[PDB]
């Protein structure tokens, strides 16, 4: 009567969710990490303080707009909230930084220093009216353009909101005709679906944004419009030596990103399904189908995936949202999504707090609504025999966790690897890992289920003892959090010997 | 490369999860019914003939709003809609009219006897400090007014929630258990004007208890006994009752709107499913309704949200998906059916057919009923040779209900004679119904035949399959069987 | 419910299945396996083939590596006298299949003392000789021992094991001559006539299809059996000489494949293709490889046949204590039972119905293990797994099978009737292995005979004459198979079942099912 | 992939794992089913009794029937001293168990000519005297049979049937007097001594607990046997009785019960959860319940002690024809796997090493099919399985067994390492049924040797003193495994195994597991 544990012992899919229960309530425990966009209405230090509150576990910085000076004082304000909670060991989360990257973004010019259904449009290339666009003439930054389009090709404008198909090709400029009609405003997004666009992965802004976010100890990457492979490796080249611990997290957003999705995601640490570009270049009635082809794909490989944009997108305006949207959230959940998004909702809506509030609630709810027997035995059955003893041991603990319904999974881990590895085989009970790296303790909020501590207690003189402390911290948070209490069964996970790469311990304990 | 039969083929449901293929396109034939709420903006004549060629397959007229002189000529302007295509069986598609009740609503009186006041959080209001309700008859309850707009907390009220006040609005008591009759004297004048038009099923609103179902049932009378009812489950005591509701019930409405204030908006996913479920395992129709393309009202395209919230309605397993200011009041009513049209044919070709008809069976009755071994096994046959249809010849759509609940992937071609079983059958996943109306041969093999043929004229300009291809056929034995029981796999000549 | 082991067939897993199975809920009348006995002295007379006709005898098999074609002409007179006896009631009438076993490249001794039937005692530590000259050919003795195999000392060397009839007794070349052997007998026993020799890791050249293959593979055509079984078959090519031997006449003679050594076991896949069956000839197969492989391969041969379509057959020591005792070992039992959980189509019976002392109890034994293993079938994850397993297909009858045999676990059918002219139809239906018995309905004496080698077809052969009004002909045959499973007792009037037809005259056009309540 | 069947293994139905099991791969050299063998004239010797060890026996079971508390205490001896040759060697020492088989309510016959050894042959249609006077209790002959059952002609009738040795013998009353019956019997034999007698139908009265089974079951608690076979347990508190019998001195005894007749298997349920484990005695159970019943019973007690996880033996006949031959049947080999397919944690030889020409083959035999049986298991289903139909619990040790487990399939380990006192903690582990051996390290001799009962668990028994620091103390018991399975080739360096031990020195407190390669 208790996190849908009666729904959870169906033997067919069906059943289990003849067995959901209003009535059955969660545990307190979220897995959904929660990425915010933040933006003029969430950049104060004292909303995000709400805004940690709330349930944000990852800020994340959107460099289409805005100079080096404004996201360098949103990453103080972000760490000034954060650090505002510092005074409690037991109940300060860490808030992890990413940055999301321009990318090969075609932009407007702008206007003048009302587009109509059937008018012809010049898109022109040249840069003395970079910045004298009307209603006949209009200027894009994307000067190899003609070369990949032709008379067939569409061009949206605007987030999509206005179709344009080119009539005429010619060497320097297009003539096209209006496909919606509508009002166009300066600086809008430009997108080309089915198109070879020839820009690089990595362009000039790119370079210095990503060198930027080194020398601002970001935590992960949002790297937009990745093709092919090769795109991830230029992003993780351009960050070098000092970034190498920084995640790269690719965004498919076009048909190319899907078609190649596979080699992408070997070659990234993650992906995140871009819905909001993905639905312009790709009809909209199938957006679904590519969110849940690369989540499973991401559950298999066991690599996070982040389902993002428009999932709360009315209460960008109102207090609450629309049953269809709560239904969005609780179902990326269901897909399997690591971490869910919010972009407007926070970035400039109305009601960011309330949005923030909202989705850790349907996230609670849908975790529990989870069919854990099937998805366990399917993501074993998928997975390898390896001889990795940290792979064997962490799937031993979550069966262990199954078994006795543990309160929680206590992991040890310098750079959360031995977390991450839990969390691929979907354990109901939350993985607590106990780190002293702040970065791997804000890199954690990327894997479902992490619920990372940040010890700052000095390194004991015996490491058995060391070990026992961090252990100790552990229960200490959870009992604190609600997640156990004395008496209660918990599964323990530590190494043999000091470092990484050595986790090969299971105990099943009691909650002291 | 087609319909997703490559993720159909998947040993596990994370495998076919993994296979989706935005570029293997679905079927012609669209299996999930499409409910379209009818208002000013679907009202003419003109409006609804292009809503049938959208996708609209029930036209629901919400009695919460309206006279019946309103509802009157919106029932004839569907029917002549309707109609205009009568002169060809062939091409002609029945549309049901569905009449959604009122129910037991609490309204709110006149601010100061006009037709606002504000009211302010923590603030006493017992005019913004008076409020009269018509629900005639504890401390710490909730009581929310105007689809949830306002919240209050029964102190010995206190405004939760603030906001702004009109006349006559919504009251919600969510967990309380209202004693407020099931059917209200404007229930039963509905009711008995829905007798008069003729309309094919009832969405009854906030269905309580078993009861609730019966009482309803009984107003429709003698000529109302084949309207099917549907309950439209709306608060916490509809859920929990939910198992003698539906026995009690034709079938089930998720009606999120009202749910999403009576119950945390949160939990809305798990009363879906659930029901859902529910459903699917007794083999009754299921609709999800409400807020599924809201933005749609405004903008010719949907977000990202709507059109996951769509898709995940038909692989929940939804017989039929709705839509309410969408189409009654809304600036592109035909896009929002048009979208719901396009998201379902590309959910239904992602449904995990393996799992779901290997668990659907294990959880039917072994029966000793001849129709429901026979459509069974003619289910597994349309997946053994991935037949173009299945064809069904029935009188009061039993038969193709029957089928229609193993849920398989061809469409169901119910070929019938019965007008209201044509319109009703679009309560069910798949059933494309087609109305014959030649006269009953003599021989009762080529009355068979003549309708057999019937169903292959029209899959044959619907483009749901061509000469040559493989279909399933059932039909009776004997003249006067009573029971479809024969079942027969042939080329479509 | 507490019948046919129904509770144990609803269990949600098969460990749980195992935990519902019950000693006190009896089975149905129908038996599914066919069961195959070896003919011989003790099961050749008349009066004797009527009792084993009544037991549950299906397929008579007369084994080619021993007798004459006169001798076996007059056993096949024999059985179909027999079964001719039952003939004057097309109702109760059982059709009994005449199964070829060829001798192929085996090496087989000779007659001791003149007679087949006759038996020396061998002891252990005995001496035996080997010897080659046909003046010993059926003076076999304990010191003599004719076999046939005239290259024998070339792939034999002092030391080497020689075994005699399956593996029974043991022997050590102690000296080599040029053309004959002196052994010693390492464990002792009880020797007949014309027995097996098997030289395990020797490299025995004899080809696949003898001269004395020749004739008496045309002697099968001549006297029309219905299947033959092929001595070891060691690769597809030895299936294709046979089936070239069977000529034209012989095409509807079923080959099964006797798979009876390392090769045919490696090679199996290529021989399945080839063949129409396989029968796992455990005898053989038990001294050329190891004891303890054996039910590896036969589970991995009756699994493969099973995926395919083709029937299997386990053979040999099934109930092999009977031939001298009226009740079988408990491992006895239990091999019956689990070669049919495993999925064999038929099982046999091969001394203790040949030579033994209870041939008419064997028969009975294996007919009441039979029907309580099938019951005992987890039919709810065997039916979805040859479903899966099985591919998506253009042929209406196909489709038309599954679909019967879904109807027929969703309604719990006391039949499927099947009409059918070459069996096909039927095959199609038992490939998916339903709980219920397969009625085929047939005017095709051999199609009626040879149904046997498919589990759960219950032949009726129909003897009325074709009705003009095919409508009327085909209800003609449709009561006929009512008339049988009433009279069988395998339903009643109310009851369901499944009927097959088609919608044309001729072979391969069934597409019709039909759900009827037994009238 | 070429090994213990892991192409089969990876299947994701059972059918097509059925059609993957290869002859040509190799299974590993850990045997996890237990040998039981029961000790006879022909295994008596300290000399012969080596060669069983070393040929696999894990379990020595001593039947009682004949001969003094003196004669049995030298078996008993021998037993041990053949155990203790290996004892020089620590790290091939095999612990090896003593079972005492109570009389129970079995009526037996008397001595044939006064010796235990002696059989006459009886023919078909002879006369066979029963008598109850016990001037004959050691006079049996061809002509004259004694029993112990006195009340025999009360229950009995003209016509009645009564079976000797397990069915073997078939008689049927001819005349009735007070104290004697005239049978004819129906089929012959040979008769030994001491053999059981079945009156099928009969009202037998007979109590749990014999006069003579008092007294032998204290001489068995004075000579520290390790379990109980109770004959014929019919409901509950026939175990209570023999466990009241073993009193304090015996309470670490375990009680396995023997299930050999209708009220055994109809009142099952009630019987395991009084038992330690069960016992399918198919010898009794084949001839008191129907004969084609006998594996619907096996299968049925089999699943259901896996379920509850207690050990099931399967008994008697497994290798009957090895009492005269040197090799088994085919049903014979195919009966042994399919026991251990089942699920079962022992497979039993009774006259195949208690009187038979080759006690050494048999065992040898039951070890190479057990190896290859084991290899064959469906694993992926049976774990599954095994877990749904366990309850969530809330005991750390259950949940840290079955992570083990899991860890265990997913590195392919080599072994489970578990440190025990009282054997819970490796049954805990056994009950989930690995594929890999699991190798319990105690410092407790019965637990050792009680062990054997436990599919997968290879007993070591540590005799290395007790270490101040526990941790060097685990680190000895650990290692000690690691050199064991070392040198039997059951790993090698590379290899992944799993190690389950306590938080502290104690008991009941497993809950550590470590993934340790292997040096
Ligand atoms: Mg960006
Ligand atoms: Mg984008
Ligand atoms: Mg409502
Ligand atoms: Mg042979
Ligand atoms: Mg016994």
């Amino acid at each position: 009567q208790t996190q849908q544990l009666h729904a959870a012992m169906a033997d067919t899919f069906l059943e289990h969710m003849c067995r959901l229960d209003i009535d059955s309530p969660p545990i307190t425990a979220r897995n959904t990490g929660i990425i915010c966009t933040i933006g003029p209405a969430s950049r104060s230090v004292e909303t995000l303080k709400e805004m940690i509150k709330s349930g944000m576990n990852v800020a994340r910085l959107n460099f289409s707009h805005g100079t080096h000076e404004y996201h360098a004082e949103t990453i103080k304000n972000v760490r000034t909230a954060t650090e505002s909670f510092a005074s409690d060991p037991i109940l300060y989360r860490p808030v992890a930084v990413a940055l999301d990257t321009k990318g090969p973004e075609i932009r407007t010019g702008l206007i003048k220093g009302e587009l109509k259904k059937g008018a012809t449009l010049k898109i022109t290339l040249d840069n003395a009216y970079m910045e004298k666009c009307d209603e006949n003439i209009l200027w894009l930054d994307y000067k190899n353009i003609c070369k990949v389009v032709e008379v067939g090709s569409k061009i949206y404008v605007d987030d999509g909101l206005i179709s344009l198909q080119v009539k005429q090709k010619g060497a320097d400029f297009l003539v096209t005709e209006v496909e919606n009609g509508g009002s166009l405003g300066s600086k809008k997004g430009v997108n080309l679906p089915g198109a070879a666009v020839d820009l690089p992965a990595v362009s000039e802004k790119d370079i210095q944004d990503l060198k930027f976010g080194v020398e601002q100890d970001v935590d992960m990457v949002f790297a937009s419009f990745i093709r092919k492979a090769s795109d991830v490796h230029e992003v993780r080249k351009v960050l070098g030596e000092k970034g190498k611990n920084i995640k790269i997290i690719s965004k498919i957003e076009n048909h190319e990103g899907v078609r190649r999705f596979d080699e992408i995601l070997e070659a990234s640490d993650g992906i995140m399904v871009a819905r909001g570009d993905l639905g312009i270049e790709i009809p909209a009635e199938k957006v679904f189908l590519a969110q849940k082809m690369m989540i499973g794909r991401c559950n298999r490989a066991g690599k996070p995936v982040i389902c993002a944009t428009q999932m709360l997108e009315s209460m960008i305006k109102k207090p609450r949202p629309t049953r269809a949207e709560g239904s969005d959230v609780a179902n990326a959940v269901l897909d399997g999504a690591d971490c869910i998004m919010l972009s407007g909702e926070t970035a400039k809506g109305d009601y960011p707090l309330e949005a923030v509030r909202m989705q850790h609630l349907i996230a609670r709810e849908a975790e529990a609504a989870i069919y854990h027997l099937q998805l366990f035995e399917e993501l074993r059955r998928l997975a390898p025999i390896t001889s990795d003893p940290t792979e064997a041991t962490a799937v031993g603990a979550v069966e262990a966790s199954f078994k006795c319904c543990s309160g929680a999974i206590i992991v040890l881990t310098k750079s959360g690897r031995s977390a991450h590895q839990v969390a691929r085989y979907r354990p109901r009970a939350p993985i607590i890992a106990v780190t002293r790296n702040p970065q791997t303790a804000r890199q954690a909020h990327l894997y479902r289920g992490i619920f990372p501590v940040l010890s700052k207690d000095p390194v004991q003189e015996a490491w058995a003892e060391d070990v026992d402390l961090r252990v100790n911290f552990a229960m200490n948070v959870g009992k604190a959090r609600g997640f156990f209490k004395k008496g209660d069964v918990v599964i323990v996970l530590t190494g043999w010997r000091p470092g990484s790469g050595f986790t090969n311990t299971m105990r099943v304990v009691p909650v002291p």
